[PDB]
């Protein structure tokens, strides 16, 4: 039952060289990850596992 999403720092820097953020046609801004070449919709640098094997969301 870990408690409620908690562990981030204030100075996680400048996005990577194998990504990309850009907004699609309509206006969503988007992350794209080369490394993987996937794309997510939240920012990766927030998160810590990126997306290892098979993800649902």
């Amino acid at each position: 039952g870990s408690s409620g999403s908690s562990g981030a720092e204030d100075n996680l820097g400048p996005l990577p060289e194998n990504w990309e953020m850009a907004y699609t046609e309509n206006g969503e801004v988007y992350f794209i990850d080369h490394n993987t070449k996937t794309t997510s919709w939240l920012d990766p640098r927030c998160l810590n596992k990126q997306q290892s094997g098979p993800s649902s969301g």
